[PDB]
DNA sequence: GCGAAAAGTGTGACATAT
DNA sequence: GTCACACTTTTCG
DNA sequence: GCGAAAAGTGTGACATAT
DNA sequence: GTCACACTTTTCG
């Protein structure tokens, strides 16, 4: 409603999945919202692998770390999960609608707090849990992340153990190592597709 | 500026240094802004370890991630590095005055934006590079927070290899290890407080 | 809902940073 | 990373 | 700006997780 | 965590 206004003011472009919708290192101009999709936010390593930093789903916004200061560098990659819809407005015209309407500035600043608040849990996690934790943690929070299929016994996402490492921080083989214990015991199922029963 | 306006129907507190404001875990209440002073916004795991994640300083917002969602837990223990003069303001009162003037909304919403920029950049060190790393950008970046004193050429800070332990993620004794191995590199001259070149 | 081309994977011996 | 310990440093009354 | 308690520390041989 | 390669599994035209 004060959405469907909003997005009269966007443009929405359409992204095949693996498309790469922002990058870092270029200036932010734009705010984006996701009509429709899901999206993975990344950073990659100094000469090497990448790590990802969240999904992002329909109804968030991306870009919007640019928003509030001239001059501002896009933070991380994002790269599209499945096919997206991302309405677009520029952030001069999301400012004047800013004073138009506090209810798409408010309803930002709580998903930028609740990124924060989830990313602070990762500097955490990254500290004080062992890589059998860390994938623990995200095969619970994955099976909560809005895209697992319900399993009469237990939830099933479809995931790679390359994803699990980038989220987590360890080799693709190391999650396999650790996917193997939590099977033998009678936790995890998995073919490419992973049951967290 | 809208900083006054705002200020004139907080109740001011002064903290001494050590003391506790937010523990994690109470509930979300009341927003608070550093009028004068510094902080340490720090998590703990379960077994006793606790991490830095940032220095806040005197203009910065205190407890903003909850002022979006109602019932929600303070998200660290922000402990008095000095003595505070800490403002404060109801929630519920707050989210009245942002319908009154949204440029605070946005002052606050600026200040969470670069939250979520350095912390996931934290994120980044920690999965990325190993401590010598991680400690090298720590004694740079101190050197450029409000305190760094100069040391004629040079940069002085004065903390102690407990607190950078904290803030890169391993033992003290390692700390020292490693700054040694930054003097026989010439980098770094320490004693107590260090001299990041 | 095919089937070729592509993508993800397990293995075991090893070092190695905190 | 850990351990215990005496050792060095810094704090301030 | 003196000194005594508090706060910080280096050692060294070590175990270990990814 | 590493290396590589054979194997298995998923993608997509
Ligand atoms: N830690 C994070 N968690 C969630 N989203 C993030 C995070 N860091 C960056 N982003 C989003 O990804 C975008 C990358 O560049 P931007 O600065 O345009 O804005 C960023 C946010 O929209
Ligand atoms: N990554 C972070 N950087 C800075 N401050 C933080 C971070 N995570 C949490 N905080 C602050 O610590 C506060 C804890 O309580 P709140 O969740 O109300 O609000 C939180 C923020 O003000």
């Amino acid at each position: 409603p004060t959405l469907e206004w909003f997005l009269s003011h966007c443009h929405i472009h359409k992204y095949p999945s693996k498309s790469t919708l922002i990058h870092q290192g270029e200036k932010a101009e734009t705010l984006y919202y996701i009509v429709k999709g899901s999206v993975a936010v990344l950073i990659k390593d100094e000469e090497g692998k990448e790590m990802i930093l969240s999904y992002l789903n329909q109804g968030d916004f991306i870009g919007e770390l640019g928003l509030f200061e001239e001059g501002q560098e896009r933070s991380a990659w994002v790269r599209a999960k499945t096919a997206c819809e991302v309405a677009e407005i520029s952030y001069k015209k999301f400012r004047q609608l800013i004073q138009v309407n506090p209810d798409i500035l408010m309803r930002l600043s709580a998903q930028m707090a609740r990124r924060l608040q989830v990313t602070s849990e990762k500097v955490g996690n990254l500290a004080f849990l062992d890589v059998t934790g860390r994938i623990a943690q995200t095969l619970l929070n994955l099976a909560k992340q809005p895209d697992a299929m319900t399993h009469p016994d237990g939830m099933q996402i479809k995931i790679t153990r390359q994803e699990i490492g980038q989220i987590v921080g360890c080799s693709r083989e190391t999650v396999g190592r650790i996917l193997k214990m939590l099977e033998d015991q009678n936790l995890i199922s998995a073919h490419g597709k992973t049951i967290v029963v």
